[PDB]
């Protein structure tokens, strides 16, 4: 079986380039790889944050270290997501805000710590959660970085940065590396009698052949949904968000430093991110055009930063849901043109290069051995699966109840049977679980637990173990006192967020 | 809700036991166990190889370490199983054997040895995967140690011993630790209106009460199956063998000293295991009754190793399957009063102490809340199902078509999806996959190419990937060379496996 040759990838976006960027990187040899983007239709224009695997799974298989990149996009660092009105009746007059952090909870005799808290919370123990399990957010709220002024990792974190910055990024990287580019649109897609795609025709008149075609044209999956005609799963009975609202907001970094984290503040009928970097944040209200007017939600925004009627804005919508196969025939669709979750927890630019990374470990030949796309096409299901059980936890947990949108997500949501088993496990106190292995299940016992926590939902009771083990309580104590100490260290100690990215420039 | 106060054990064999022991080891405080043991049943006096798990998630968390209870209780050493006369037509004129070895096979650049073997094949390779892959195979055919004279390890390895012997370690070690031992036997188990067990009746007019049962009773299943009346789920449409002759047999230690593996020697309608230590070796005929008769294949064992007419062998029979629910009401089989499958790759034992440690993770108050035992069971469901994959892809896998009972596994076995799909994978050329992790896949790669490639069933092709990355196929040929060296090193550096078990007495 002839290998594949010719691999042609249709899409500019930061979908098409990191694609562009991995495949010239995995295929040493016999690889020729062109891109074609229509200079007319423009890129998505958002992701901006990430989670952490990013570097491990994609930067470092590039082989670009992370203060080499990171200066170049305007990068910033994201130690967490902090949620802001999520809790329940929001009222100005009280401090409702949680931190979902990164990183792993402690064990301490094979309990993680979250079990010792929720036990201690029942004897009257007041401090939050992640307050107690965590020693970072402290530091958060003072808006510190998450390393020293030598650039030492003192907590776990992922990354914002500039999503045009990033793209072009890499569009330099691969073109040096031997990535042929092509500004020109595709207008037709010409299929044999079998149904495998032939060729590209374009608005120039040229026409581009390949073995194998990626499709990164985002959202209108020029190839994998019209041309080859996969029907895409709408899940906005799982989700109800299907809009945004976005703009780049300036912000006086000096008088108001940068916060090392994702912001997420829950609206009326969806909620609003703010990613922060230096000299502005990227913000976006998320919405379900069920419950509000894009005129109206495009108000909300305005007022909510106190911007102009002026402020030039991008407006959105999306499609929610997955390919019924992400791959198809000779085609992979990687990107928007792929799957989508709304923006909350950043799983986006993940679907991206876990999908890359997926592709490597399932490479045709020119015979395509359906056996491949058919273990490929599962792993992406998985991968999607997890995220959208996870994502989904945020909503139908929520104790709002003052808008026709909350009361939605807590009562007309369609729940997979995974998330029910989980949140079942939980309430009965006992703990979920604590890359293959990452992309494997990559939410744990603590991220969940910062959600639940954070939106007020506790399980009905600690562990029935801990009753028979006095000993692991004190030492559970111990590490507590611990945290506190690493704590009171990190405040004393990190440099501010703002200070540290500008010895950066 | 009031915790667990008192515990009662049913069973005195490896199982209850372990069960005590373990129990007795988690339940710091508040924990009143007693455990009843009829004088007149004997236990099934087998079970005496072993897998990795073993230390690191029993005895190390007993806080018994490997020197000291190895010693007491005859154990030696478990490098492999060697499977002799399964590949095809058994030939005494051709050395059919190969090894399952533990550990893993190292990766190379994101690609497992095996499959960078495969690729050497395909070119007229002609040494076995293993011998390839591993550095320990061509020591093992030379009997030696797993590890130096010094006590350092060298390889992976699990453990052979004498069943009586560990269930006797464990009983002194469990009784000295407040166990109540009861020699008696439960004749009557008294339900309340509910369901749950209130009591036991003895045969000597003793009346034991306590909050949590465990039924450690083998396989009559004294509360799980019959008081309780949870049904079994007969499996014998997935495996054939539900029969064993099993007898000790002598070994000249001084001649022919101890291999450091137990050995699978395929028979006519089953196979034979041989369970090597000092002294002796444990050995039995596994067999099917649907294509042998125990008169038939009792004959077999014996002139399989010269046996006499005189010699005394436990005759034994075994249900195939596993309960419906492992945990029901107040009570929780354990042993084989929950699931068997054959002793194929040993996970009898592992069945017990993996079911311990769910239990402990899944411990209950007096309230017994449904979501626990809910959760538990659906673990030993995973746990057991795993398991039966992986023994039944030694035998659907077969060549052998010279008797019934290999045609029979050949075509007429009751396979899982999830089999199915894993050799769909392996066929294809993909790689399968590379404690809570543990119990979780616990078969890699490498366990199932041992098992496929020595039975002879080969992937279609290799990855298609490897014909871009020249680079890679090198850097394998490296690691190739530094194996081929290590195994050198070996054959001069470890002591036999028999000199070095007598320097433990
Ligand atoms: C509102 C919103 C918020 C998001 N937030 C995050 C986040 O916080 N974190 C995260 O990781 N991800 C996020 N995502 C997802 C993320 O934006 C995308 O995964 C990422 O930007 C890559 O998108 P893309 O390249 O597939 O699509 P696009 O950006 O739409 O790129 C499409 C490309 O295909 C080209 N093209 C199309 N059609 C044709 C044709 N017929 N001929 C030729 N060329 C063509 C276009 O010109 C363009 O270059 C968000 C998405 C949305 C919608
Ligand atoms: C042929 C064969 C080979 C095996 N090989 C292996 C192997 O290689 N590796 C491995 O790990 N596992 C192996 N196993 C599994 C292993 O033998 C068992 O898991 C282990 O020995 C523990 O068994 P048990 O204690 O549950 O049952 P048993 O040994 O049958 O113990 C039963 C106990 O319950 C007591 N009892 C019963 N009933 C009553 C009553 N009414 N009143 C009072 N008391 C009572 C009995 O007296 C006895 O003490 C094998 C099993 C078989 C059958
Ligand atoms: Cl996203
Ligand atoms: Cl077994």
């Amino acid at each position: 079986n002839k290998p594949i040759k010719n691999i042609v990838i249709v899409g500019g976006g930061t979908a098409g380039w990191m694609a562009a960027s991995y495949l010239v990187r995995a295929l040493q040899q016999q690889a020729n790889i062109t891109l074609i983007e229509s200079a007319a239709i423009p890129r998505i224009g958002v992701g901006e944050a990430t989670i952490p695997s990013l570097q491990k799974v994609f930067f470092d298989f590039l082989g670009i270290p992370e203060r080499e990149w990171m200066p170049q996009v305007n990068g910033a660092f994201k130690a967490a997501i902090k949620f802001v009105n999520w809790r329940k009746s929001p009222d100005p007059s009280r401090d409702d805000h949680f931190y979902h952090l990164f990183g792993n909870v402690p064990n301490c005799d094979g309990v993680p710590l979250t079990h010792y808290w929720l036990r201690k919370r029942e004897q009257g123990f007041q401090q939050p959660m992640e307050y107690a399990c965590y020693p970072q957010p402290g530091a958060l709220d003072g808006k510190l970085a998450p390393c020293l002024s030598d650039g030492t990792r003192q907590m776990s974190h992922a990354w914002h940065f500039d999503a045009h910055l990033v793209a072009d990024f890499l569009k330099r990287w691969a073109v040096e590396r031997g990535v042929n580019r092509v500004v020109d649109e595709v207008v037709d897609v010409r299929l044999n009698n079998r149904g495998y795609i032939s060729n590209l025709l374009t608005k120039e008149g040229r026409t581009l052949e390949a073995d194998l075609f990626i499709d990164c044209s985002g959202m209108r999956g020029l190839l994998i949904n019209q041309a080859l005609k996969e029907p895409f799963i709408d899940m906005s009975d799982y989700l109800l968000c299907d809009s945004a609202v976005a703009s780049a907001v300036p912000n006086d970094d000096a008088r108001d430093g940068v916060e090392p984290y994702t912001s997420s503040i829950a609206m009326n009928s969806g909620w609003t991110w703010k990613i922060p970097m230096l000299g502005r944040f990227g913000s976006g209200y998320v919405f379900s055009s069920h419950f509000t007017s894009r005129d109206q939600a495009t108000a909300d925004f305005l007022k909510l930063w106190g911007l102009s009627d002026n402020q030039p804005l991008n407006q959105i919508k999306f499609r929610v849901g997955r390919n019924k196969r992400a791959w198809v025939n000779n085609c992979v669709s990687i990107g928007l043109s792929s799957c989508f979750l709304e923006p909350l927890e950043s799983t986006g630019i993940y679907f991206i290069y876990a999908a890359l990374y997926q592709l490597v470990k399932h490479f045709p030949d020119t015979s395509f051995d359906p056996r491949l796309s058919d273990a490929f096409n599962a792993e992406i299901v998985h991968m999607f699966d997890d995220c959208r059980d996870f994502v989904q936890a945020h909503y139908f947990t929520t104790s709002r109840d003052d808008t026709p949108f909350w009361l939605a997500n807590r009562h007309d949501l369609r729940l997979s049977d995974a998330i029910k088993e989980k949140v079942q496990r939980y309430k009965a106190g006992l703990p979920l679980t604590t890359f293959d292995y990452k992309f494997k299940n990559f939410w744990l016992n603590g991220n969940y637990y910062c959600i639940f926590a954070g939106l007020g939902m506790l399980p009905d009771r600690s562990l029935p173990l801990l009753q028979h083990r006095p000993e692991s309580i004190e030492k559970a104590e111990a590490m507590f006192a611990s945290i506190r100490r690493e704590a009171e260290r990190l405040r004393t100690s990190l440099p501010t967020n703002y200070d540290y990215l500008r010895s950066l420039r």
